[PDB]
């Protein structure tokens, strides 16, 4: 359908994206809205609403610049906003390895559905938060996967 | 003020406050802004951004080798409608020599619109702006907020 075709073109958008900073251990947090509104995060962050692109995502995330720090939030096939706040979670069981971005996704994901993906600076590692818990070292194909899951 | 008015005004300021950074910078940018004549051909040519205006985005787009730095950007009202646009050279005899191709690509644009362009030189920081096929250079930061404010 033309709204199935959408979906796949976001998927790939994305995943585009997260690849060329996974290569180059950018630091990523985009948060994908599902059921749960997190309309009090997007407001926390620059108003964007702009249509996705790979291009646009990865130029959000480039350090040193005034979007980079905080998430992206997608909404309805949209990019809502980005620097936006995300709750820090306070699980005992995150590893310190992990940084701040990695217990906000968490944190994101224990008070909302959403599917929060997040890029290590240190290592280029992708990692996925849902319902509280966070999947690491991810495969390409299994970030494809979670995505799949999530947008049927 | 009215609502369009205020808008307009967070739009210039939005504008003036990204051209400072760059230039303080030497990030080039091109940057043109749709008035009465309609722009959809070349807008169609770039990246779709259909974004709401902040200084933050407009840096980020221009940040040097970046996927969206090439190019133009292209504003309607209140928009950034798309990033790494094409736009016509112009061929004018009086482009300064010193001048690179973002320049000519403004001039050029200028010729066969009423828009208006603004050119950051990643040589020299220096702010000029096109209109109506004249290239007025190395604006301060009052007069470029005076020409956008003239402009709406
Ligand atoms: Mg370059």
């Amino acid at each position: 359908t033309p709204v199935e075709e959408a979906q796949q073109k976001t998927i790939e958008a994305i995943t585009k994206a997260i690849n060329y900073m996974a290569k180059r251990r950018i630091g990523a947090l985009l948060t994908i809205e599902r059921d749960t509104g997190m309309g009090d995060y997007i407001e926390t962050g620059i108003p964007l609403n702009a249509k996705v692109s790979s291009e646009l995502l990865i130029n959000i995330f480039i350090p040193n610049t005034p979007l980079h720090d905080g998430a992206v939030i997608m909404k309805n096939n949209e990019i809502a906003a980005a620097a936006c706040y995300l709750p820090l979670s306070e699980s005992p069981f995150i590893s310190k390895e992990l940084g701040t971005r990695h217990r906000a996704a968490v944190g994101i994901s224990e008070v909302t559905d959403s599917l929060t993906i997040i890029v290590s600076e240190e290592t280029g590692g992708v990692s996925v938060a849902k319902n509280g818990d966070l999947h690491r070292e991810l495969t390409e194909e299994a970030l494809k996967e979670m995505l799949e899951a999530e947008f049927k």
